């Protein structure tokens, strides 16, 4: 029951390859607190009723207290940050094949944000939903082990994004752990959504080949080593939604490779043929990430539904 | 006072370009809390006597309790924090800057980030140049919060960046429009892992190796954000083993700030042919020494050892 397995059954369960993004910023938080207050803590009282919130590991005592009597403190931010996350998850989780949290949004406040991240992952883990920590990690072997522990041991995440520009061997200490054997899954950065994400990814080359291809190439040869596949794990690729051209090629010369693709909502895309279409397969190997487009929309569940039906409205 | 004048005056005040790296691991934190236990402390007790211990801002309650814990819960936080203080006090006298690699402070969860905050806070008081090896990278909108974490929360003087996703990334890291503030950074040019050539060397444009193009873009961005004119900068990270490359970059980018790790622990001390192959008005050629000083039974000794070798060479 490695990641590969866990993905497959969630796919049948909901028939969709939608990856909901959970990158809450200071605005979402302070805003969530505002309206929630002038609505008599609607969504939060609704949170407190959900099942798994009872199995939280960090400051459950506080998270479970009634709203108002939290103005009776320095724990306030923590309270609303966490509840906002539980809220979006509760409101959209049934439409998502997986969930991807970007590490960067949980560290700008120090400790407090990691406690939230930790609970967030303990929540999805109980909900038994596939997770992806978008932490685009990278460093030397020795150091990398630390990212591996945090991600796969502490947060019990199912996968994480990785940047191998520094070298492919680094994966040896990210997707594998000798001491316990254990094999983990990761997504390498191939084609990113940065407007200028071509200066190095397209403009750089080797044997007429564009860097992103050599990079995808290597990433795989490393997967063969470690025999992740044999252990139901894999090393997929992050392919920007607006890289139609490049998207189709990866899918072709890498038939059964797992692809993660962000960029349609808040970065202007074309769902139809911005993935899914370009880069089809028994999907799930083509994850469509949408975050801000959903997390900032005033009717999250609605927005979610919308993209769900929409994405699914593509049976070819 | 910008990171260039700060880095410049300290360099003159202790004449050295050594950069002690503080990357404590789970073992170092075990060997430490095992010696203070079989030795009535003394190192922790010394830390508690220090002048700037009360400038730390997180969990000072427990951080200041003479040992003997009771709160077994915060036993790990306690010792982890004091090990860091231990080394800092033990070795700042020979340091031009300190480099803390984020990787080592996140594996236990928030507990470690509390310790990172205290470390940077503590160092801020000693007014010692700081670096956060986080090699951050993502899109403009995300990276923004890395900036808030590194430069507002920790108040670090600089951090490391993996530009591969796009140089533009640097506009939302090295510069905050809403505060008209600037910050310095070190960009991954030539790393020290064995298979570092596959991409940094074997990739190119018109026969220019990637690290060369990365170096360039990194620099073209510095001028566009006018960092140099605001006492900040964008330098390059160049592994101590990259002898050739080290010379090329120093030559075609003569006044650039260079950060080079790799001597000592890994690949074994290059042999300061590295500091020579990259000389300048030292501070531009920062030499990082981590485990060779942290893993050593005599940190202060290990420290002035490297300080002295370097001292000589710069002649
Ligand atoms: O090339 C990439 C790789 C990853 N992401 C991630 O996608 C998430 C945003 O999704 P959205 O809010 O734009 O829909 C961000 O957290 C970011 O880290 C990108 O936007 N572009
Ligand atoms: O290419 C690089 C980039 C960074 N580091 C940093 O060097 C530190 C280790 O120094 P040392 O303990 O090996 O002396 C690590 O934290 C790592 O982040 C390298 O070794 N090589």
């Amino acid at each position: 029951m490695g990641f590969k397995v866990k993905l497959e059954k969630r796919r049948n369960a909901i028939n969709t390859c939608l990856c909901i993004g959970l990158d809450p910023d200071e605005k979402d938080i302070e805003n969530f607190m505002k309206n929630e207050k002038e609505n008599n803590y609607n969504n939060i009282k609704k949170n407190l009723k959900e099942k798994y919130i009872n199995n939280v590991s960090i400051k459950k005592d506080i998270l479970l207290k009634a709203p108002d009597n939290i103005i009776r403190k320095s724990e306030e931010f923590f309270y609303f940050f966490n509840h906002f996350c539980f809220y979006i998850i509760n409101e959209t989780n049934k439409y998502a094949l997986t969930f991807k949290m970007n590490f960067a949004f949980y560290i700008p406040y120090g400790s407090v944000g990691i406690d939230v991240l930790k609970n967030v992952f303990d929540y999805l883990y109980e909900l038994n939903i596939p997770t992806i920590l978008d932490m685009k990690i990278n460093d030397i072997g020795n150091t990398v082990k630390n990212y591996r522990k945090f991600i796969f041991e502490y947060l019990k995440s199912d996968s994480c994004t990785v940047n191998i520009y520094m070298g492919t061997n680094m994966l040896k200490d990210i997707c594998y752990d000798e001491e316990k054997n254990k094999y983990y899954s990761a997504f390498v950065l191939v084609k990113t959504t940065n407007p200028d994400s071509a200066i190095f990814q397209k403009n750089l080359s080797l044997d007429n080949k564009q860097a992103y291809v050599i990079m995808a190439q290597e990433a795989l040869n490393m997967s063969s080593y470690l025999n992740l596949e044999q252990n139901n794990e894999f090393i997929g690729f992050v392919v920007g939604a607006n890289s139609y051209d490049e998207m189709n090629y990866i899918r072709t010369y890498f038939p059964n490779c797992y692809i993660l693709s962000p960029g349609i909502g808040a970065q202007n895309g074309d769902l139809h043929k911005t993935l899914t279409n370009g880069y089809h397969k028994s999907y799930e190997k083509i994850l469509i990430n949408i975050g801000r487009a959903i997390t900032k929309n005033p009717y999250p569940q609605k927005a979610a539904q919308m993209y769900y039906d929409q994405i699914n409205a593509i049976l070819k």
